[PDB]
């Protein structure tokens, strides 16, 4: 809706102001890529500097938010009525990067659109990454139809071999 496009562009207002990159991740992502809102968002996923954690935290509080929950990969916030997921990136070698991810997971380049404007945004892999995960959880057929279409729409844009040699390198990485 027009209050999450609104507090996406707030935020990174905000950020750009104090040069903190910020990344957009998840479903508005996926929409971020595509320049296209594909349907409603039930929050917003960011991943920020891990070592700049308190700048983060400072803008939510000046937008009126609180950090909510800690949870195993980062933090929860709350802006109003609207849930920020947050996750740290790390400095690595000449990047950030997700703990455990594809390199090439917080692009310095802005490669997405949200209402007309550049933001930067997890690379596919990255995007696509999450996925594998959630299916070693509950296995793909037992997925909400918004994960499933999600998830093929994230596969159609990156292309379907370079998502299961992807998956391949998964399933290598965790392998037991
Ligand atoms: N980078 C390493 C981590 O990757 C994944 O976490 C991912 C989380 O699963 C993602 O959170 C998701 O799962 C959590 C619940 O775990 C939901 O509350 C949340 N809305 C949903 O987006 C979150 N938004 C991104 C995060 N990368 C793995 N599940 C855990 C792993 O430690
Ligand atoms: N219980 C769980 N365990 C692990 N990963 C999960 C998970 N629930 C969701 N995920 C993963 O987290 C990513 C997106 O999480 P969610 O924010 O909850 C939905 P989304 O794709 O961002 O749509 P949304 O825009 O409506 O929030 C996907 O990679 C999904 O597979
Ligand atoms: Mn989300
Ligand atoms: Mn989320």
């Amino acid at each position: 809706d027009t209050t999450q496009v609104t507090l996406i562009h707030k935020i990174l207002a905000a950020a750009d102001e104090r040069n903190l990159p910020l990344w957009i991740g998840g479903g508005w992502a996926i929409d971020a890529r595509l320049g296209r809102v594909t349907r409603k968002h039930d929050d917003i996923d960011l991943t920020f500097p891990g070592e700049r954690r308190g700048e983060l935290e400072a803008i939510v509080e000046m937008l009126g938010g609180r950090v909510m929950e800690e949870l195993d990969y980062g933090f929860l916030a709350e802006i109003g009525d609207e849930l920020l997921d947050c996750e740290p990136a790390w400095w690595a070698d000449e990047a950030y990067e997700i703990a455990e991810a594809p390199q090439g997971s917080c692009p310095e380049a802005a490669e997405g659109v949200i209402a007309g404007r550049p933001v930067r945004c997890n690379s596919w892999e990255a995007i696509i990454w999450d996925y594998f995960y959630y299916a070693d959880e509950v296995p793909p057929v037992d997925w909400p139809t918004k994960h499933i279409e999600s998830y093929r729409l994230a596969c159609t844009s990156l292309g379907a071999e370079k998502v299961e040699v992807l998956r391949a390198a998964f399933r290598s990485r965790y392998a037991a």
